[PDB]
């Protein structure tokens, strides 16, 4: 598809942090079989979402430097962008189907209680909040802020859980834990 | 309470590994929840006479156990059986939520295998790939007795059948740093 941008780390900035409306990011690269099994799917997204979504890629063989910033760990991974903010990942392979509902349920958009995480350690990443939150209950999110220089974590986070009395459980249980050196805040994002 | 085992790096093989269901309590002497559960341990510990030992490990003077466990914070209870670790708890609980635990434990879901896993593959990884599919409800890592590095593989437990088995399609062939994943269910 002509509509799907070619990004680089250089146009990354640009083409995704700055592009008004949703942006699609595929990560991939030329040694994958998902990456090969979703790259016809993606055009006819393309295709069909044009007015409301635009889709990138990004091969990580060649921009080696912006996966990283996105605690992306491997291949296919898609990332949804809104407004510079990242809105929702789906990683591996998909069906057409599969890929339409997630877009539309992330189009469309604000579900599930959001709990905020602070005086998380500068190594602190996604998957130190799955493992933390992902035995209380269903996580539908998960959000590590990082600085824009570093590309550590700025010291907080957020989840987002479906049930409300899991995401107090998690809550009441996680408060005061102490992750490496630092102990954690955790509270409902008010 | 005299019920409790006092873990030493140096002894946990004999105490935990190479005894026959412990669970063990990593904690320290800077950390609220530690103080909050001690007392709830000691309470099972007698409480549990019989069916299940209590021991405590402290990450300050045995810094040697937790990451070999891919423990990064504390309190965590590990339930071992046999030597394997069958349950995790992190964090705070109350009497009730710890006897509900040790209750189920002693005593499920689809279970996925993983493998081609790198050596620096952890606990967290799993969580990362399989916490979006829905429901999990444990992982393990496979790690190496001698190097402490995973052997390769893994495990995670899954609720729902529809939801493992959108995570084995979607996850199979997955690549994760250098290394292409295989994952099927565990047969
Ligand atoms: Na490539
Ligand atoms: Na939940
Ligand atoms: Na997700
Ligand atoms: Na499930």
């Amino acid at each position: 598809s002509d509509k799907i941008i070619h990004l680089t780390d250089d146009s990354f900035d640009t083409d995704v942090l700055k592009a008004d409306g949703a942006i699609l990011v595929d990560f991939w690269a030329e040694w994958c079989g998902p990456c090969k099994m979703i790259a016809p799917i993606l055009d006819e997204i393309a295709d069909e979402y044009q007015g409301k979504l635009t889709v990138a890629k990004l091969n990580i063989d060649q921009n080696p430097g912006t996966a990283p910033k996105y605690g992306i760990r491997g291949i296919p991974t898609l990332l949804l962008f809104k407004n510079g903010e990242v809105a929702a990942t789906k990683v591996g392979a998909l069906s057409k189907g599969q890929l339409k509902e997630f877009l539309d349920a992330n189009l469309a958009g604000a579900m599930g209680w959001c709990i905020f995480i602070y005086n998380l350690g500068q190594d602190a990443d996604e998957g130190i909040l799955w493992q933390m939150f992902g035995p209380f209950g269903a996580v539908t999110n998960v959000k590590v802020i990082r600085d824009f220089n570093t590309n550590k974590c700025k010291g907080f986070g957020f989840v987002t859980m479906t049930n409300y009395e899991e995401a107090a459980m998690a809550i009441a249980s996680l408060n005061g834990y102490r992750l490496g050196d630092k102990i954690l805040q955790v509270s409902f994002k008010t």
